[PDB]
């Protein structure tokens, strides 16, 4: 499978959610939101966000609005 972390391609697992692409990447969180596909994700999602092939991603650094 293929993605777009922070516009860079990348080869992951595909199937594997995004606590598990950015895992797979080998990047965690510490406060960061990524938005997938142009559709930003809340975080804890990225547990249950199965990514496919084709994985585009968004980089957000901390949660900060307002």
């Amino acid at each position: 499978m293929q993605i777009l972390f922070n516009d860079q391609a990348m080869q992951c697992a595909a199937g594997q959610t995004v606590h598990e692409l950015l895992e797979q990447l080998d990047q965690r969180q510490a406060g960061a939101a990524l938005a997938i596909n142009q559709q930003i994700v809340p975080r804890e999602q990225w547990a249950q966000h199965i990514v496919q092939d084709g994985d585009q991603i968004l980089l957000f650094q901390v949660i900060a609005g307002g």
